């Protein structure tokens, strides 16, 4: 049975992605932050629709939590093939008013936790010789985004990371990509942006994201995938 | 009930883009070239593997032909909702020694048909308010590639198209995507000699073996479902770490 | 001395390069199309304020007419050294509206040039081992635009075509390189053309006929199949 | 007279910018490392050569170092035209082996450094409706890069922050590009020829004074309708 640990999983994408990873049968461990105040009921919910969740505590940001979080998860599962780097927050700001604070928080929650959470699974995938690693990145990430020096940059950031690793673990029977989601319902000067004229639905980013985890996608690696609604081309 | 033409259809990525839209509910019609001298039998090996096919002949070159070509497939199947243009051809030399004939030919068959063949389909995918077109690429349309100088114009020039085309009809229900992919294991590679596939080809691809069709069709079949919606004039990269950017 | 060879060198943007590359100390000939009706008009304007331009007739969408044209240009410069392919049109329509004419017009004229005129140009550059070849794309080509299924596929085609000629001549020191412009100055615009330029004006063809001049020089051969987009701010990625 | 601000302005690639915009007509300001220990050496030989530079520590990993030499380089030349962001480091290591030491060393100068510099100089170029931001990527952040998780995260963040500094400022007369060059003569041989040579299609390395001419247009009253663009110039080493 595959084993898949979602960060940020009970948040409106992640909670998504684990369902679809879910459904796809495999077994499921999501993350949740510290300050996350709902978590035995996320839990419960979720049971009652069918599905058996087990979550972690986790501060993506710091290298030591995700060692605590790494060591509880590999515990109880003996193993991670699947990874969603999916954990993010904005700190929003034009580049003239933005703190060094702002700067930081986005860049050590999206960007460091790239390192931080990753470090804890590469080895047994490597040794086993298979694993999947999704990193989510953002339009933003592509098309220029006023006010988000902070965002753009960590996720810009990320696809660097991803090709990297897909480089590295290409002969390993690993794949490493990068899904950059456009805006999702999870909005009068963004929706005209749109082509499609809707906001993407977190579903439909999870259905994508288990097309990549599964036995159809090895040859997919080092790629990033746009689902942004035709927001931005290139 | 969903409908699917592929262009292509029964070559090395066409049919097993067929295979996999069949498999996913689809009625699938495929084209196949003026003078192919195998279509029975290939339609016969497709049914006794439990998968009944209609194929139309088709040069997608000549906008002529894609009309006579989508006036039977329309009275089969009623309406197109999926339109996978596959078919592709390469005349490689060396700039320094193609030909007219060797760029015309590469134009032609891989650039014009995303015209040709999809003039043929798109009124009826508008006006319903539904479609999925997928435009095969290819990885050397990212990168260029040596003796290319056609193939690579006229893969790269089809996510032109796709862009266009994805912004055209984004309020429609249509999508429009590129798929590009890395090497397959088809009959291009096949006539290669073994010490060129060994010493130049998979030295190139990260993952070390060739892609699958199966895998590309996986992709594609994803692409034209119902889930896919929100995918719109992108360039999906398959092509195992052999281009990244 | 370098020798240039600009085509459409006395439309907007094309005059604006051949000024540049003339300036750079370059020797330039241009090409005019078939029925340019103010051919002299045009070269004796630029002899006025200095510059002794030469002007070759040719069709970039046939390749006889640019056999023709070349031997013209290579018997009175004896080479080329810099190439232009600059020469573009428009034929816009919806796609559902758009005919096989329109459609095929703007591909003959826009991307069958590329090889249209460089065939007959980079033997002599292979020989020298020298070349600047620099091919006029379009911000179009990358975000795709309304009404152009045609030429934003021409200029995204241009750009691979860029990409295998660099990789083809990289070892024989020439370049190739595509050029990206956005709107432009050239011969309504404040509700529907501003709003998407950052900036918040059009581009000079001055400005981006600098560029080229930049990639025409000797400090530029590091920069090969390279796609420069000078649009600005309306694209990026 | 336009004044140029140049990070790592003593190095490999930022000396050869540094003359390249003193032979522009620029005045220029070089930033160099607060344990440099050839600060005078570098400026008489520069000097000597026909140029006068002045130079000021930082640590460009560091808000406050930043906000220090800024104040005096501003002090000296009342404004800064012109900030090319090319200071950085790479700490290189498999993604197994690496650290959080090396990777937070090289996110810190690297990448935090596109905030710690430039938030000290933007404000002037707002308010004089001029200003040229060149920031120093490299093809590892567009390719794969080997051996480089931080270093290719980093300089890939960077175009990042150049878009989102280009959208905010346009309307003000700034420009903000990523230059991202290709391997540099600034490596055991075998690993130059084995590993780097054979994928440049040009055959040899940059020269740093190509960069540099570069650097130049972009800073020039030219470029102005060159921003949020990346510009590649690496032998040909990547193409998309
Ligand atoms: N929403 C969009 O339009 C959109 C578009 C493109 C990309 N994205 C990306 O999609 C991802 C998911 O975001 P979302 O839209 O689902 O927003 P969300 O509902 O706010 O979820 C963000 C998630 O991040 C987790 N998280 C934040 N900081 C953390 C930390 N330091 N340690 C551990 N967990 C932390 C949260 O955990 P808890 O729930 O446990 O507190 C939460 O589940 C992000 O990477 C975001 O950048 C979103
Ligand atoms: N193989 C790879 O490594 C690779 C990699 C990237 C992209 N691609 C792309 O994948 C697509 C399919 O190629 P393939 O590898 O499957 O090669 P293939 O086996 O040679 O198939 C090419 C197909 O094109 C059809 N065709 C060619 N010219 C035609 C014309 N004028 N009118 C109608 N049909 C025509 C052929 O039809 P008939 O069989 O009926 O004669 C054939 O089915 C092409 O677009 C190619 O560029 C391939
Ligand atoms: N203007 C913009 O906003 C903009 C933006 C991006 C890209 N561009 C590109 O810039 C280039 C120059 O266009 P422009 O803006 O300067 O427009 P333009 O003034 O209309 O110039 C077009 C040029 O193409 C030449 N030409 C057209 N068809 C030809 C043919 N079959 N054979 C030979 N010459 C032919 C014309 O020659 P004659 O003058 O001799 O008749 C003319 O000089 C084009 O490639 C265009 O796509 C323009
Ligand atoms: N060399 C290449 O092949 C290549 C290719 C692509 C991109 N690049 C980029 O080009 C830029 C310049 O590097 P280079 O090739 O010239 O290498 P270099 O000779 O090692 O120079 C790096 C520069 O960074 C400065 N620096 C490092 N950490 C600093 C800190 N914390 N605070 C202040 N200054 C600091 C150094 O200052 P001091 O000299 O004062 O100590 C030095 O001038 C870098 O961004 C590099 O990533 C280089």
């Amino acid at each position: 049975k595959r084993v898949a640990f979602v960060t940020g999983g009970m948040g409106g994408l992640g909670a998504a992605i684990s369902r679809r990873l879910h459904d796809a049968g495999m077994a499921v461990a999501v993350s949740h932050s510290e300050r996350n105040d709902h978590v035995s009921t996320w839990l419960m919910h979720e049971r009652d629709a069918g599905r058996d969740f087990k979550a972690y505590a986790v501060d993506v940001a710091d290298f030591e939590s995700c060692e605590r979080c790494a060591e509880k998860v590999l515990a109880d599962f003996g193993k991670v093939d699947v990874l969603i780097n999916n954990a993010g927050i904005t700190r929003d700001a034009t580049f003239m008013k933005m703190t060094k604070g702002d700067w930081d928080a986005v860049m050590r929650t999206d960007l460091d936790a790239m390192f931080n959470v990753t470090k804890q699974f590469i080895a047994g995938m490597v040794e086993r010789r298979f694993g999947r690693i999704v990193n989510i990145g953002s339009v933003n990430g592509s098309r220029g985004a006023f006010g988000q020096a902070n965002y753009a940059s960590a996720k810009a950031g990320i696809h660097g990371f991803t090709k990297t690793l897909a480089l590295e673990t290409a002969k390993r029977g690993i794949t490493v990509n990068t899904v950059s989601p456009g805006y999702l319902a999870t909005e009068a000067k963004i929706l005209p942006q749109i082509p499609v004229g809707r906001l993407g639905r977190p579903d439909e980013v999870a259905a994508l994201i288990a097309f990549l985890c599964s036995d159809d996608a090895g040859f997919v690696t080092g790629a990033d995938l746009a689902i942004n609604g035709g927001m931005h081309m290139s």
